[PDB]
């Protein structure tokens, strides 16, 4: 063959040193991030639980022992402390970044080191959206939004001060203090102009801090709150990176439909994986405001 | 003030005389009770230096 | 050549000169250059071997290839 024009790929996730018009990307400039990368909101709000298997067994207290008033020489009666079991399991996150070895020599030789922060951000966003919003084909079944559906613990209507109070009061109605608000950063437009109960000087709502989510699944009109100490997470495997120069990739295909052999085609790929786990210690601890 | 922790729902929305920044009501501190006998709609206050206690036997 | 591509630049025009009388105005002149470029391409081959061959027939094979 001796065909010299560059390889077309599908899904086209492969980084390449030359474009099909013949532009070789020599003298390339290292990108700079526009914003700053987000941390995990679950890891910010939830309780950590040291875990070393892929699964954990909890014990929590449930019933406190009582006490009695006894007259002089009257019989002291007995009482029982009680506990309840709970369990949480991990699931695996992972991604692969395929690269043509010319790109790693001539375009951007630090690429796989400069990607590690962005890979971590991708996993944190994937974790938050799975555990809070029940989105992105979450594996746990356990989630905040799925708890609120089960309890049906939902206020209907707009961001009136009465509804912002009723939202929190629906947790006080079971002796739980709210501890934070989860908000779509776009909906300050509503929380500003009600009467004030909000302030932007801190981003707090009735003195509790607001945490912004930053994804398309949480709409304008919706607000979430709860006792976030009842949300528990663990990480059996901190992110592990493996770089490979010879494996096949089956998910990316050549122009003719063949899998991508990294050895024949002179390529490199970075695999990253992480194990992460979620538990909701009390499904009543979260409540939501939803537009009608 | 002695309050059922559930009734901030009412003390928040009146006009403000309450603040949650401290849990105070007209500048006096609010103490929450945490039992089923003090209802939603009820509030208690007084000069608590007039209430006196003692403990002859520590547990 | 460090990258897969290289640039060249060369002179093309050289300035003139004039004859001027005493107290006549001296005139101007101009230089010029031109550019050229070259790029690299990749050569390759693979030689496969059954590992019995590399043990019981021709141990040195790759060093002779």
């Amino acid at each position: 063959s001796n065909n010299v024009k560059p390889q077309v790929f599908n899904p086209d996730n492969v980084m390449m040193h030359e474009k099909k018009d013949g532009t070789l990307m020599n003298e390339f400039t290292t990108p700079i991030l526009q914003e700053v990368m987000e941390n995990s909101k679950i890891m910010q709000l939830g309780k950590y639980e040291p875990m070393e298997g892929t699964e954990k067994k909890f014990t929590f207290w449930a019933d406190k022992p009582g006490a009695y008033w006894v007259g002089e020489g009257q019989k002291i009666e007995t009482s029982k402390a009680t506990w309840v079991n709970a369990t949480m399991r991990a699931f695996k996150l992972g991604v692969i970044l395929p690269v043509t070895k010319e790109f790693l020599n001539y375009t951007y030789s630090q690429f796989f080191e400069e990607m590690k922060p962005m890979i971590a951000e991708a996993f944190y966003k994937k974790f938050d959206e799975a555990g809070i919003l029940n989105q992105g084909n979450n594996p746990f079944g356990k989630s905040i939004a799925q708890s609120i559906e089960k309890t049906n613990k939902v206020i209907k209507g707009d961001f009136t001060q009465d509804n912002i109070i009723d939202l929190e009061a629906l947790l006080e109605d079971d002796e739980l203090e709210a501890n934070a608000f989860i908000s779509k950063t776009q909906n300050r437009s509503l929380l500003r102009k009600i009467v004030r109960i909000y302030d932007r000087n801190s981003d707090s709502l009735d003195g509790l801090p607001v945490v912004n989510l930053k994804s398309s699944n949480l709409k304008r009109g919706e607000l979430i709150t709860g006792d976030f100490d009842k949300l528990i997470y663990g990480i059996p495997q901190l992110i592990e990176y493996k770089i490979d120069e010879t494996a096949q990739l089956s998910t990316v295909k050549n122009e003719d439909g063949t899998p991508v052999n990294l050895f024949e085609q002179d390529m490199v790929a970075l695999r990253a994986t992480m194990h992460v786990a979620l538990h909701i210690a009390d499904d009543k601890a979260f409540a939501k405001l939803v537009p009608a």
